């Protein structure tokens, strides 16, 4: 499954995960269990409750915790209370009572978009992980979403289904990409045209400037990118957020822009283009990789207050805007007042069924744990342990191929490159490197590997020239397995350096 | 909110939940985090956890149950591993390794419609309650999805995108139905046009033979029905169920059945149209009222192996199955293998994200548990509960209105009809009835109630004639709020005796 | 084992057993250990006691009781208690001792016959589910066995020494019957003559009124059945009690009676031929099925203190009462006025051993719980468990031969028919169900099930005509075993229904 998930979906799997979140999860389910059983009025009857009352929940949360100092989970939840009253000034009996109504799973979202206070707890971790500080936290909103995947496919319907993205126009894709976000635009029921912005392995994967200039053509009507990379990992440099920057407020304040940051965390000092260029930019925020909760499908979709998507809805042709009014017409007497954002999540579920929409209550109690665990561990301290265990597990896979690439400023390394040519060159000189390349391929390279070890890798590529080499993710096996991969590929150069003398 | 869902949505929240198999899951999400944290590696960290290992799993489990019997929601857990093992015989490590992998959520679900195990326990739960035991259980295969809300977005689009509804086709539709599915198909993202089947009120609102029969009309490609109804709240009968396997086997052996079968555990005895057509019928059951988890968002989508939207498929124009072989060209080599059920599953992300698709693990996790709490309690004692429950609500509703509409055995009565010509008629007599409707409409019934007691009711129509009535759900209130229901209205018929009388 | 055992024994072993007087056992095992050791007078030894005195007997139980309120086995002994004090009015410190003593295992059985105590505790429980009510407790005696087996083999070696039973006598036996029965008188150790008294198959396997009369033929010396029978699992209807009743009180009150009525407890409201006619009756009752016991080795022979066995034998031929008179000479000065249950005892150990002959006291204190546990569930609660689960094993047995057959008010069920032309008749209509029969047999029923699924089957005549047809125990099996029989042999019928179209 592990394997077969690279091939399929370009991930990426960790095998890593945040406990304590989880635990306090957990732990804070028992806590609402038994305010469902106060609510219970009848005798005789077993598995029955009632609905939490938000009367005297701080007393008898404080109780349980107090009770419970022992149990990890509990401590957590102890804390959290303190940061969001504390630190964040929200009303503390409104966070527990949605909290334990939300993970009870009892009341349909309301709002549907996000439930209130999780939506201000999360997109105060969204803001800070994301660089983008210098943006109030008010003017930034949130639609909560089954994992990037969801908000993916969400917003290219609303694009089409709101006239922003017409069948002919033109999406700029930084690339290399991952294959699933190829295949979208080009799918028939969209019918729209790709542009490659291409990275350049002579700037370390930096997008050029005459790259990021393609974005001045007018029929590109947005710019699609993961950043940080995915395959590459690497993040926009300054320079790169600054040329968008100028390009946008000099040639095309209309370009919207889609970015998906699952991999800012992996990044030092990491900031997304949604910093940058808010009023532009819909930024998709995934948790499943920085937690290792792929399978809880928790993601954001963020907009800024004031943006171009709505400034578009609004200068539409009349006989769209009229189709619209259509549409709308259920959700509210003005739909001209009805943001994108809110779009985004009528769109999701047929307009009619807008008022069960939303992400499960208690999916967006977890997404609030994980945020709330990252915003309060102020040393960093669970990143650094990732970025520790990630840079192990690098060392040992070039252990023997010694060592590993020189990482820049931008690295991220989530994912490595195994270049054929610079691994026999670190080891053999360049005269042999340059040979060795014309002997092998990455089929030769990723079929070896997947013989002896069992592991197959991504090929490395490219677009460029087949150079020879393989892509693994540094968040999916374990130690022995990286020890094996290099040894497999120390033993092929060692083969080749053999049969290069004699 | 409460108010506010039955005039938006027209639900329905239930103010009772299942603790037991909620319980359940936090103390097995303990267990898993104790899994999880057997796999980590490394000293002086902290919040991070490896992955569960199967190897042992069962040994671990049973001292996790041991050490806990005084947990309700761990002897739970307990009786699940005998009742999966035992009675179902399935693979009891692979069954407990899938629920703590699964509640993790640190997999991407695997397959993508749903997990395996979960599979087979959930079919098990459905087929039992919506009485389709004449079916191979092997023969049922589902999709979980997001609640019905999630269901229907998922399946209109699929109908629309494979060309098995067309713009201009005509869709039946099962009625008095709440707001919501009515406007689906009247979208111009469909252009679905629409055909009353009118439930009748002489038959205590059933469908007529006249009414099932428009299903004849060849235009006519779809049948859509809640059953049990909503609003009316009663499950098809006998008759009109065989009516309409007549009306397939005879006439219409290409209609698709859509059924929405919600309600159908409140029913005494409930049998589904899957169960009389699984060849032309996608079942659509949410999770919600049932369990009280409407919040959960927890819904399948249910198909017979062998189904005539497959036959449709393969009998697709030529324009269209080319079409097709390219929008599916990614997932499989044979796109024309390819069935309707897994489309839904590939349409449900934009086909290229088919492969991190499908609904959350600990969703699944936490449909799975109340699928066992329901097929374990041999005597229906939580069904019981929740009717004696429903029950004791009605008495007091109609306590001075007295008594309850009489109930026949196609009652389900989540929902009560409050009219005010049988309620008058049943204090003071027939003459007196004709006189009150005259007087008083269903808005100044509505607004009476709202004004005396803060609780909005739904208009009890129709389509009718007004005949001034209101709705309630038994499900939603609490004892006192239903006496003051029936006070407010008391004192309205009491002042209208006082003011015939004179 | 299970399959070994149906094929063998006719039986049967039950996969569900009672548990709360078996903790209730083990419970009383420890407080009657410590009892012991209270009675040890020496130090520096282990593993030595001595005799449990009755002195302070109660007071030390309650304490026991009260330290171990936590304990589902002790919470039972504390209501016991209660029951045999409260209820049956018996000596509470008597009780306890008995029953301490009695686990120990310490002291031979006395009297031989049963415990006093216990013989008055599980009479209740006899009479009770026997509907043997209208017969004072008083007047019915018990003489504990190893279970129905050892009931068996003891009756009869009894007959033959007392002269009750002749060489050429007739046995008349209700039919069908299981295997074990219809050999113990073909024995040349007894050579006794079978009379088959056939239930009728069109009658519901009730006994007809001619088979009935048959008995009426003073040849026959005794009338033995199992009742509620086995194969068949019906229980004697009201009008074949009465016309048995009429018979021995009209033409033969000479009539010896032995009934086998381990299977009551399964029917509805029972009644027993020991009930219609206490004073020709020999009732064997073993615990076995009812408790999931049969490796207890526990059962009773009832019968009356007024009966025709003592007054046959002072009605026997000098010669033979000169010779009984050597034979129980030892027992007691005058062998005349020992009666027959007593006279069992004796032949049961060959007579000189008679003082220390009799059930063990450790499965008497057992038998006794058991007895307690049925006695003290005044709703029955246990019992409608054990119907409720054969029910289900019973509906997912015939989900897809649908449904299962027809039970009236004599029905028991522990095992079920499985006809092939009913089978085959509700599935494809009667013309099939009369050609399907003339192609397959029991033989080819029986081997494809037993290739498909790894059960084997009784065959389920007759004696009849060989309907193709088998027997299965809704006692033995698990519920995804039943489901694979009825698949097999769905499958069976699907195929030779496309071999009867084609
Ligand atoms: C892993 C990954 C995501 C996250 O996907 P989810 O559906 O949120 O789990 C998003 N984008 C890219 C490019 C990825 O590699
Ligand atoms: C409540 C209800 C549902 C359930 O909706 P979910 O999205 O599954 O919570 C489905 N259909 C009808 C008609 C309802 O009233
Ligand atoms: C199972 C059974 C018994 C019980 O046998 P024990 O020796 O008491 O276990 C007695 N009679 C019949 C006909 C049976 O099937
Ligand atoms: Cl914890
Ligand atoms: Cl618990
Ligand atoms: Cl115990």
């Amino acid at each position: 499954d592990g394997n077969r998930l690279m091939l399929n979906a370009g991930r990426g799997n960790p095998n890593f995960l945040a406990t304590t979140p989880r635990r306090a999860f957990f732990r804070l389910g028992l806590f609402a269990a038994a305010e469902s059983e106060l609510s219970y009025s009848y005798m005789n009857t077993v598995g029955v409750g009632g609905l939490a009352k938000i009367e005297g929940i701080e007393g008898r949360f404080e109780r349980y915790i107090a009770e419970n100092r022992d149990q990890e989970g509990v401590r957590f939840l102890g804390k959290s209370l303190s940061y969001v009253r504390d630190q964040l000034g929200l009303d503390p009996a409104a966070f527990l009572h949605e909290m334990v109504d939300g993970i009870l799973g009892c009341n349909y979202p309301v709002p549907p978009r996000m439930l209130n206070i999780s939506e201000k707890i999360v997109r105060q971790y969204i803001i800070r992980e994301m660089g983008a500080d210098a943006i109030p936290s008010e003017s930034v909103n949130l639609f909560a979403v089954e994992g990037g995947t969801a908000a993916m496919a969400y917003i290219f319907e609303s694009m089409k289904v709101n006239g922003l993205l017409k069948a002919g126009d033109k999406v700029a894709i930084g690339m290399p990409v991952f294959t699933p976000y190829i295949e979208i635009p080009e799918l028939a029921q969209y019918a729209l045209e790709e542009v490659a912005i291409n990275a350049d392995p002579a700037l370390n994967w930096q997008y050029p400037d005459s790259e990021l200039d393609k974005l001045k053509d007018p029929a590109i009507k947005i710019f699609f990118c993961v950043n940080p990379s995915n395959p590459p990992s690497v993040k926009m440099d300054e320079r790169s957020l600054e040329r968008v920057r100028k390009i946008v407020a000099e040639h095309r304040p209309d370009l919207m822009i889609l970015t998906d940051d699952v991999y800012g965390t992996f990044a030092d000092g990491f900031q997304s283009l949604f910093a940058i260029c808010p009023a532009n930019t819909l930024l998709v925020y995934s948790f499943s990789k920085y937690f290792g909760a792929t399978g809880w499908r928790l993601g954001v979709v963020a907009a800024h207050k004031e943006n171009i998507f709505d400034l578009a809805l609004g200068r539409l042709p009349e006989s769209e805007k009229t189709a619209l009014d259509d549409r709308y017409r259920s959700l509210l007497p003005d739909v001209r007042s009805l943001k994108f954002l809110d779009r985004l999540v009528a769109d999701s579920r047929a307009v009619a069924l807008n008022h069960t929409a939303g992400l499960s209550t208690p999916q967006q109690v977890q997404m609030t744990l994980f945020s709330l665990f990252a915003l309060m561990d102020e040393s960093d301290q669970y990143k650094h342990t990732l970025k520790q265990l990630i840079r192990r597990r690098e060392a040992t896979l070039y252990r023997e191929l010694g060592t590993p690439p020189q990482r820049d400023e931008n690295a991220v390394d989530y994912y490595t490159l195994i270049d054929l040519q610079d691994v026999t060159s670190k080891l053999y000189g360049e005269a042999f490197s340059k040979w060795a390349v014309k002997q092998s391929s990455t089929g030769d390279m990723l079929f070896r590997i997947a013989d002896e070890t069992g592991i197959v890798l991504l090929p490395g590529r490219g677009f460029g020239s087949d150079r020879p080499s393989g892509r693994a993710s540094l968040a999916n096996l374990n130690e022995y397995e990286y020890a094996a991969i290099g040894r497999a590929l120390r033993q092929m150069a060692d083969e080749l350096y053999a049969q290069y003398t004699q």
